[PDB]
């Protein structure tokens, strides 16, 4: 039984999934800076 | 409870929910921010 | 290195996820994968 609350984007598992993604995606920061400009 | 699988967000709903959460949830935003910094300095 | 602050980052991220479809989908796949683990155990 995963809970209804466990599937919210801000739950542990997802934050973990996202931060891992962001922290490790080499291009992410460029994509991010280039996007402050625009 | 209900059938959890039915909570599954499509890519458009996903972008809506994320935007909302990153804009109104300080904890959420800061964790993503720190992942950004770390990424920067690590890479 | 620019190094945005958390105010600047939210704005940039919000913009990114709304406009760069490649990146949004990447996050969305991350999310689906998390969902899969949870739901299909």
């Amino acid at each position: 039984g995963p809970h209804m609350a466990d599937l919210l984007l801000n739950s542990t598992q997802f934050v973990q999934a996202f931060t891992y993604l962001i922290q490790n995606d080499k291009e992410f920061a460029n994509k991010l800076h280039k996007a402050y400009l625009n």
